């Protein structure tokens, strides 16, 4: 029950390509600071509860689905996060019958918005340069 302390190597390979840092837990929670100081910071929140909804206990993804909508994507929502208007279309129209994928189009477009709009600014910020230069070479 150590704490994860990445390598230069791992931290290094964070800027390799968008996947590499969101598919590495302590890549996402580096990449969640900077959101919040950039005021974007549910987002990721919501990419999060997506990806639990596709690969996660099937029996209750009905549930989950609406859930999901109605704390980030519904009017006046707590964790609200704006999307586009074909995709909450979409994702409106799905919902009148959840299933595991109802919320994918959603879940994809807040990647995308992510990985266009901050995952290159992220990289050449203060927090990702000092978590680079903090993580050694064992």
């Amino acid at each position: 029950k150590l704490v994860d302390i990445p390598t230069k190597m791992r931290v290094e390979r964070w800027a390799f390509n968008f996947s590499e840092l969101i598919r590495d837990p302590k890549g996402r929670q580096s990449f969640q600071h900077f959101l919040r100081k950039e005021f974007s910071g549910e987002n990721l929140g919501f990419w999060e509860a997506c990806e639990d909804l596709k690969y996660g206990d099937q029996s209750k993804v009905k549930e989950k689905a609406e859930e999901i909508y109605k704390l980030f994507l519904a009017p006046g929502a707590r964790r609200w996060i704006n999307i586009d208007g074909k995709t909450m279309d979409i994702t409106v129209k799905g919902l009148k019958h959840p299933h595991r994928y109802v919320l994918d189009a959603a879940q994809t477009h807040i990647y995308m918005l992510m990985k266009k709009d901050s995952y290159a600014r992220y990289l050449k910020s203060p927090i990702y340069k000092e978590m680079l230069a903090k993580a050694i070479e064992p």
